[PDB]
């Protein structure tokens, strides 16, 4: 089920990803593009080293960091992130995939991730 290529989106209005899983290949290059499909939201992507623990300190550096992108200033616990995009706007990240594990995907929209939108990016061996 691992895919280098990855496609993945705002679920309409919700506080949600249309995926809340996928599977990557580790140590290869990994392609993801994220279509804010929503109508007056601003959503990103941000794929953190870890899990839950990882995904809440950097979703609180995140709100902390502020607007316009909401990322902390450097990238120590995030293994890719696109910019905060607007509704209909869209964008492709390349990043290495990291050490087989799982990794927790959000959006750093301020209350977006306790809103539920998040999953995990499982790596393979
Ligand atoms: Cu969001």
């Amino acid at each position: 089920g691992a895919s280098t290529t990855i496609e993945i989106a705002s679920d309409g209005e919700n506080l949600a990803y249309d995926k809340k899983e996928f599977t990557v290949p580790t140590g290869q290059t990994i392609t993801v593009t994220f279509k804010n499909t929503s109508t007056a939201q601003q959503h990103n992507i941000v794929i953190v080293k870890g899990g839950e623990d990882v995904a809440a300190k950097v979703d609180e550096e995140a709100i902390n960091a502020g607007p316009p992108d909401f990322l902390p200033a450097d990238r120590t616990n995030i293994i890719a992130a696109t910019k905060m995009l607007g509704p209909g706007g869209s964008e492709t990240i390349t990043f290495t995939a990291p050490a087989p594990g799982t990794y927790v995907f959000l959006c750093t929209y301020p209350a977006h991730y306790a809103g539920g939108m998040k999953g995990v990016m499982t790596v393979a061996p």
